[PDB]
């Protein structure tokens, strides 16, 4: 049976979805305040990202309507440049999870068509893929000012391409992404398992040396070391080794404690200089640590997971709206009148990002401590109070520190329905539901089977 908090998640989903249906059907993103839409892919991004969430939440009439759109209206031949990583985690991942949950081969046929159109990105001298590929013309290229790719982008596509090869029997997808993983396994320039942010597609070597973050441009590299190891049945020992090494590197170089509360946080390093800056993106890490412990990683990882979960919770609850900003800074020394969680004026936006509630899901699944459910519910209520648009939809907001004037940005990111609400529903579940023994979630919350 659905419980009270799950019913609340479903009310939020359906209010979001009614805005999408009325004002943005088949378009990439809802602009709820203006009752319009935006495109970047032109491939119904929000719809595809939400397929599996609709299925899991039991929204089967909505799923059927969306399936009909996929069957009739989703076509990949347009002259359009797409980012390989964003494409892969949202569209390829979303189609693959929709296939597995529904059993409907339409989703696999579409995934295979799309996957084939992404392949030109790998045709570089080093076989590290370009950032962008045109799905209609077959031309791939790097950004205008550089031949570098982003490290997280080239190392956070593996689950999806590996699974596509498994289902289709076409080895080209797996072979391409595994070359990337194996190459990066042997690269110089890491700091105790920590990777630089960029990698050159011509030389194959890291660039921006000596600069280390667990946030944007590197985060999901670490996530996918563990998750690939799990996906593959725990036989690919190099992935585990590199993951274990990296977590020790985080402990050695990036962990400090805040004032006044002594919260454990992860900062950044540049040429040996520590910076107390932490992207909300880093909040994936407690959940990934806990996931690893479920699968046999050391208890030290759980100690760190629980400390970081508290911190990520505080990043939300110390704000006036109860919603974390995009980026926080912490103080290493006591500052009269100051909270733990400092926020630069420019960083005060919230884009409805999932990483805190993602990690709460894993902490709850692994520990059973109901406080993590309570924290998730608190955060959901804050989304409802400060980001809801009366006519339908929820919006990113510009100011998490002004409860009277949060200032909507007029955008509902696809990951709100793809991730934030899926993880909350799962967090609250009393159930055999997407077992950690049977599935691994991709980095856009799309569950894929463990082999
Ligand atoms: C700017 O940050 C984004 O892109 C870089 C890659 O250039 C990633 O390293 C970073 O994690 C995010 S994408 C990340 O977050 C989104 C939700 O907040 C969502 O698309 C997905 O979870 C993805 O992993
Ligand atoms: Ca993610």
């Amino acid at each position: 049976h659905l419980n009270y908090r799950q019913k609340g998640v479903i009310d939020v989903f359906l209010h979001a979805w009614k805005g999408y249906r009325k004002f943005a059907w088949g378009h990439d993103e809802l602009k709820p305040v203006s009752r319009s839409f935006s495109e970047w892919f032109g491939l119904g991004l929000t719809l595809i990202d939400a397929l599996d969430t609709m299925w899991i939440l039991g929204l089967r009439k909505e799923f059927e309507e969306a399936r009909k759109w996929v069957s009739k209206k989703l076509h990949f031949e347009k002259d359009v440049d797409v980012n390989l990583f964003e494409s892969t985690i949202r569209i390829l991942g979303g189609l693959l999870s929709a296939y597995h949950l529904s059993g409907d081969s339409l989703f696999l046929r579409k995934a295979e068509d799309f996957g084939n159109r992404l392949m030109p990105a790998f045709r570089t001298p080093s076989k590290i893929p370009y950032s962008d590929v045109n799905i209609g013309t077959g031309v791939a290229h790097p950004p205008r000012w550089t031949s570098d790719s982003t490290v997280a982008e080239v190392t956070s596509i593996q689950l999806e391409f590996r699974e596509l090869s498994r289902l289709t029997g076409d080895k080209k997808f797996q072979e391409a992404v595994e070359k990337v993983t194996q190459h990066i396994h042997g690269l110089s320039g890491k700091k105790d398992g920590l990777v630089p942010m960029f990698i050159n597609t011509h030389s194959g070597l890291f660039t921006h040396l000596g600069v280390f973050t667990l946030g944007a441009r590197a985060d999901s590299y670490y996530e996918y070391l563990l998750k690939q190891w799990i996906q593959g049945g725990k036989q690919e020992t190099q992935l585990l080794e590199d993951y274990v090494e990296a977590i020790e590197g985080v402990r050695t170089h990036l962990l400090r404690h805040s004032e006044p509360s002594k919260l454990t946080f992860v900062g950044e390093l540049a040429h040996g200089r520590f910076s107390a800056k932490m992207d909300h993106l880093v909040c994936f890490l407690p959940g990934t640590l806990a996931l690893g412990v479920y699968h046999g990683l050391p208890a030290s990882h759980m100690e760190l997971a629980q400390e970081l979960m508290e911190t990520c919770y505080q990043m939300n609850r110390q704000m006036e709206t109860g919603l974390s900003p995009e980026i926080v800074h912490f103080n290493l020394y006591p500052q009269p009148g100051r909270r733990d969680v400092e926020v630069k004026p420019a960083d005060r936006h919230n884009l409805l990002r999932p990483e805190t509630v993602e990690s709460l899901f894993y902490l709850y699944r692994v520990t059973g401590d109901r406080k993590y459910q309570d924290w998730g519910w608190e955060i959901l209520q804050s989304f409802s109070r400060f980001t809801r648009v009366p006519s339908g939809g929820y919006s990113s907001i510009n100011n998490v520190q002004d409860p009277q004037k949060p200032e909507p940005r007029d955008k509902m990111e696809s990951f709100f329905l793809g991730e934030t609400l899926k993880y909350l529903f799962l967090l609250f579940s009393d159930d055999n539901l997407l077992s950690l023994d049977a599935y691994v979630f991709n980095t856009e919350a799309h569950p894929l089977p463990i082999w």
